């Protein structure tokens, strides 16, 4: 379990709205990476999913021999362990189990969640490349696997109602899952069939972030309009491509008991990966901004029961105009105008304050992560804090032309010393072993 | 427990003398590396141990926050793990547990050995240069930590006999001990003090390789002269620089019970970091070319045992003209005369073949390891097989300038598919994180 | 169920256009064979018949006690299974049930089929010579058994419509069935007889290779006249003799539910043995070349279905002149011109890349399997990879003079190692036991 | 289980002594084969075992890849099944579980035996010459491995008291073991070290046939001072070649309950392979000849229990001069002079006829099976019935010069027709596939 000083310093807000105000970044701190390397040139490991709870933190990311890509075998690591201090302070996170799925099953896009005892992976199964999953009327294979830190590992392909006929695909936003009330929910995405009744009942609906207004030249009507079409793609098969949540209780003979949960098109934006938060009681979710708004996307998730089981979510936008993402086209970090856009990179990023803390929720939020600061290349990784209007510190990493992919951000509070640590977890490419390399940075968020 | 497809395959010779010259050196290939990367430009990660046995493995290295060079604080990482197949058929050393010595203590130089049911690891406590050890007349404190895989920890301070008094300083060579008939082996070096039994004992004592004689310029009388006085530094407090083995009875009370073994002066170079291998049920020795001779030095060794304990050590050494090393100098890969170097890198190498196996000890060996491959810098590494005087299979890794360090090779077969895989734990010169990536090459050595 | 290995590794198309060029056989693997030997010099195991699906396979065989002619007595072995990895890395075929269909029925020209839970076999029941078949305006007995792996065993006599006098005759193709959208299909070949509606709308009709013209020194007229009277019989009982498929709805009440299913006789030579495969979503058919074009004879078939059943198929020819098969008199491996013949042997192929993928159909197709290397001989069993113009790859097996007769090859990959292996069930002649010894080869398709 | 017509013709005399002398050879009969065939020329399949109970029978053979020689790697194939008629009347083996051990693991010389429920095998591992065995002191690892019908596998590496130190090698007979009253049986044989308390209570001891006496041209004096040397081998590190049986409780958590009861030397030649038998509640040993008596030996065995333990064996010989066995130099078939031979054959015989009905035991006994028929060549394999000093009734297999090794024979009744087949499990050099073809002939004893 995780020493003392981080079992109470976990998944909170930890600033007022006055201290968000005067955060910085510290000097990166160094610990042995607990995220492995390549071994080859070529080797590639990408896709990392990161999940860190009271008690401990699961870690995962996918290795594919040669190259980043392959729709027919790749292998994924899985990794879990807990937090403990160093003599000069700072957390060093002690792997206790290590475990590498190789078998022929093409796990990919896989989210990991802490569960009690072990670690929950929801992964799909690829068989071809992506734009044929959406082109393809039958959804690829759903597998759930619990690995418990008693070495057992309980996999299940699932088929969860309302998936077959419905959804063309379905992938885990790669982003963590959280355990909530008994549940582990995670992210999901994909591409829903027309005709449907899950794409009936979204049809009409959009959602426009709260400052696009104020920075779009486009009037009213037709933002609009452009925002409806964002939701279809014809290169991805003529689909909606939809974001939501899948939930699935904790069980180890899982079949059709995991729920898929749609998000409301209302209140979100273009289905992508993401992934989920606990911030006390309260989930959260980030959505990538794989569509025209080139911003960070969180939003305050509420879920309801009806009869012990998760039967609707509503989410909530946190509005702002900060951290933007390297995009293609019409659709780079500069764009500000609905319309279509398929492109993109994951970047998400942790409240460090309480969005519901002010009067108007979200309208003095602070957040961290790291980003890749260019208009349409995939260069330039750094991580920040800022404000729903600006990047209040920052402190981009190598040399201009650093090309990056991914970031994960993860904080927790050391109640020990009363600093607040964050992980950022950065696919970086490299000119010596493998095409990228994994890195957990880990650095302290001041106050001052 | 390691899988039993290597369970059968370890610490052996693989390869008859007529196999051994068939054989080549495959691609690399790409597993998840089990050794952790630094997450700082400038933290370094250095001096790697390895041990690999029937049941498992024990790796560890030490890490320093800034720069690589400290003599006061210091933290020391060890892992161990098994090995289980990949669908790809190579290797995957799975990590069971790790372990981050960080308490203000400076551990350095040390070794690890593979013990029923952990891990043995024997260090000393460093306060001050390397070369102020030697000048003091007070050893440095040594101490031996066990690691079970049960999570119990058990440290302690050693005073073996024959210590206090004698030796200026005691290091552990940092390659890996061994368990041996209930003992533990680890090798040693350090210096000696003028006028103890230990000094009067090897006084007039040298030694010098088989092949030196048709390589050197130097008269026989001249050659003896030089190589008696390299055994002694001026540099390093006017010791005798002295090699040798502590064994220590597995135990958790350890106070006085270990010895130290020197070895003959006779039978060996001046003293060096190095390391002990099982083949079989013979005891090996690699001694680190830190003196005049620039080739790989390795050794069978021979222990004896009056009433239940060692009391002493002898050792044959495998004639050989291959594989140099980088030094400074009149003591570069180029150099065959005897006289005093003090420089050189550490490279150990695996035996492929049994040197008993030929009607004249040694006439025909093949061994296989990394070396930097120039005369004065340590650069470009270089993979290799060779047998006493040629080089038959090398690859450079990286391009030319590529800096490096030690090289740890350690090899196994899969009793499975029948083939040897090698493991070659490389320091290796980083641009991106940390200033150097302890990177565990792999790849097959196939016979034909 | 078949391991993790191989349940995404089968029946698809697994190289593209640009890597088939680049395909060579590997050497043959040694796996304990799944397929029973005869225990005396004169037993007789003949006309084998195999398929494999995405959980399991199946194999049947007939056993003739004594010599390898009988029209009364003789059983039938089946065998089914799943695939798992060797220590060595490739497949092992795991019998997991075994039945010997021994009752008095004699069960001939079976062929086997894998659904869901279990085997469906299709035999008929011979009781006198087979030209005596053809003469006899009544048809054999035909018969479909379904054999769970819970050991349950329903056999049935089927009375599909449009068979009694219409069809002299009707035989399975003995090549493996396939199981398609829950209806089981299965080769057939017989004689029509004349006056019949089938016979009518048949009537005129004809097919001639696309690389015909360029190899036959007759004219177009000559050749449609021949190739019209190529598929009427006279040593046959003056019948039509006709190729199609057997559509069985997967029930265990079977009566009259089955259809017949003719090709016409314009896409497709006359009748013969054959095999349908499955390559993703679309069904493939190959037909013995038991006429006047001794090549590689296979079509990508398009089922109509009308109400849920299916109603008329449509043949389209890879157009090939590569692997020829040993024929009898004017219609040996070097016959070119249309013709009467009625001899050759079972040789199917599998095609290793997709005939759709290019811009003409077939322009560019890559194929392997077994084919007697001689021009009237059933000798020289040679195993090979092919385009349609050349053998690129090929390794003979045995001496030359070596006798054999049917081939069935059938090819899948492991998604773990990422290669594909090819099973190749030839029938030798064996001079130890048996008259035939059906061996399954094994080998791998190596890209390079 | 066994069909009714088996259930009660198993294992027990089915003779009369009067009925014994009439008995005939019938003609081979074709059934498929439960062995498995290689697939390619020069794999290698030998060391068969076969067990059969009134329930079921279990069957093994091991497997290398290339050629007959491996000190490192092999698999060894597992089958079990059941028997039935077929249509012609004789029995037809089923295969309903087949198992491949392929995991690295070089199991060899193993023994399997039917257990209630599933099979047990006992196999030892291999890593160096079975001459090294001899020569180190140590034993090599023993392993027995427990296959349920329920596919649940169990396998546990046994140290029994009185091996360690006393046995420098310990073997399985690789004939069959048999289940006695709750304890499965193995035979077993290696050698033992010089000064251990067995050897002292077997110095002294030898035994010698009754019939060697009319044979041999050496006095009484002679013939006793040169049996008391054939249990020493020098070639074989100077060990007491031994004989006996292991006796392992019918447990899943086997570890040092199973005891090891050796044969006093005053009642059995010199250790060797061996098959333990069941006629009705007696045990019976089968001792491969690799002394220098070349005849068939034979033992009833008194097994005595001490709180429900075996606490001694004794073994009765039936007194024979049938059956000779090929061997080497002056230990050929022709030899009936005691000295030290170190060479034969396996070729286990079944009693057809009990013992114990004469008033003298063994004074007219009928045996079965198969044995090479020449002088040192393993040729001419010839299955025979015989008494104590003729064969009265004989067929070979093939054409002389046909090679062939061992050849284990079981016989049992179908109750229904009231006849005895026995199968002769025979291991055939072949020209085609494999270096041997281990072929399961079967055929009728007649009696008339
Ligand atoms: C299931 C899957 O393939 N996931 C990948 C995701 C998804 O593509 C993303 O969530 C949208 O569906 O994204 C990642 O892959 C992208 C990456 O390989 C980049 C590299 O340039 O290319 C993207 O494809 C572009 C393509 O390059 C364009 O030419 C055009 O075809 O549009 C596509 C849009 O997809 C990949 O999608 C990612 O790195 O962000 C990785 C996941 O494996
Ligand atoms: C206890 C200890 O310091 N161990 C280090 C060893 C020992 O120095 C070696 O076994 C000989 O006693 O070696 C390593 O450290 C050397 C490394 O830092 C190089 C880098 O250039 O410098 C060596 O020192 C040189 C120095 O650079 C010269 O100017 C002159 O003073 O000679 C000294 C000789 O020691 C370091 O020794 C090594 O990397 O090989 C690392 C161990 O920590
Ligand atoms: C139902 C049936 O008999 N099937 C057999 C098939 C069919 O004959 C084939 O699909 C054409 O209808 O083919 C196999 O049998 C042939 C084989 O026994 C060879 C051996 O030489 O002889 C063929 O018959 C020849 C005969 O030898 C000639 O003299 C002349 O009469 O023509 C006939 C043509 O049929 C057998 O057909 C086969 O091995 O290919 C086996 C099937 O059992
Ligand atoms: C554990 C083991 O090796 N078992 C093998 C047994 C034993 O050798 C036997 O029980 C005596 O200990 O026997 C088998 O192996 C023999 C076979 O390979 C023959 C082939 O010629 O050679 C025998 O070795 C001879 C050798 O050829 C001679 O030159 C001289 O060295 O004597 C040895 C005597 O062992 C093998 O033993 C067998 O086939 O009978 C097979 C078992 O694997
Ligand atoms: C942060 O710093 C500002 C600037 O000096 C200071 O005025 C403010 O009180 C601080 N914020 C809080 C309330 O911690
Ligand atoms: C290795 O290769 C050589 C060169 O062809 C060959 O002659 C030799 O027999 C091989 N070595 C052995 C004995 O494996
Ligand atoms: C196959 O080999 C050829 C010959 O070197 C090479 O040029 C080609 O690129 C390879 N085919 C592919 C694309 O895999
Ligand atoms: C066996 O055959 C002999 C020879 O005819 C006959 O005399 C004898 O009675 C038979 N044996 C028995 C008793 O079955
Ligand atoms: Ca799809
Ligand atoms: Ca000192
Ligand atoms: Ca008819
Ligand atoms: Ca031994």
């Amino acid at each position: 379990i995780n020493d003392n000083r981080y079992i109470n310093g976990i998944n909170q807000f930890y600033f007022s709205i006055a201290e968000g105000r005067n955060l910085t970044l510290g000097p990166l701190l160094n610990m042995p990476s607990f995220i492995p390397t390549a071994t080859t040139p070529e080797g590639c490991t990408r896709i990392p999913s990161f999940s860190l709870t009271k008690t401990h933190w699961c870690y995962t990311h996918n290795v594919i021999l040669n190259g980043c890509q392959d729709h027919v075998s790749s292998n994924q690591f899985v990794s879990m362990g807990i937090i403990e201090p160093t003599s000069a302070g700072f957390p060093f996170f002690r792997t206790l189990k290590t475990l590498y799925l190789s078998d022929g099953v093409n796990r990919k896009s896989c989210s990991i969640s802490t569960v009690p005892g072990g670690c929950m992976m929801y992964c799909f199964v690829s068989t071809q490349p992506e734009r044929d999953d959406y082109f393809s009327a039958a959804p690829p294979e759903q597998r759930i696997i619990i690995m418990y830190y008693n070495d057992t590992i309980v996999e299940r392909i699932i088929n969860p109602p309302g998936v077959l006929d419905v959804w063309a695909t379905l992938n885990p936003g790669t982003g963590s899952g959280v355990y909530y009330l008994g549940w582990v929910l995670f992210p999901i995405y994909g591409g829903v069939i027309k005709g449907t009744s899950l794409w009936n009942n979204q049809a009409n609906k959009y959602f426009i972030p709260q400052m696009v207004a104020a920075l779009c030249s486009q009037n009213q009507a037709t933002q609009v309009q452009n925002a409806k079409s964002s939701y279809y793609s014809s290169w991805f098969g003529n689909r909606m491509i939809q974001s939501g949540i899948l939930a699935c209780p904790l069980r180890q003979d899982l079949t059709n008991e995991c729920l898929v949960l749609p998000f409301s098109n209302d209140q979100v934006l273009m289905g992508a990966e993401g992934r989920l938060y606990m911030y006390g009681d309260s989930v959260y979710y980030y959505q990538r901004s794989n569509s025209w708004w080139p911003m960070t996307m969180l939003y305050k998730v509420t879920i309801t029961f009806t009869n012990g089981q998760p039967s609707a979510i509503s989410a909530q936008n946190v509005p702002t105009q900060q951290v933007p993402r390297p995009g293609t086209g019409d659709c780079s970090a500069t764009n500000r105008c609905p319309g279509f856009c398929l492109t993109g990179v994951y970047a998400d990023a942790w409240l460090l304050t309480n969005p519901s803390s002010t009067s108007t929720f979200g309208s003095e939020a602070t957040f961290t992560g790291s980003y890749l600061n260019t208009a349409t290349q995939r260069i330039n990784p750094t991580m920040y804090i800022a404000n729903n209007t600006q990047i209040i510190s920052s402190q981009q990493f190598g040399s201009s032309g650093q090309e990056a992919a991914y970031g994960h951000t993860t904080c927790f509070r050391d109640t020990g010393s009363v600093m607040v640590y964050c992980i950022y977890i950065i696919e970086l490419s490299s000119s010596l072993l493998g095409q990228f390399q994994i890195v957990p940075f880990i650095r302290q968020v001041t106050l001052s």
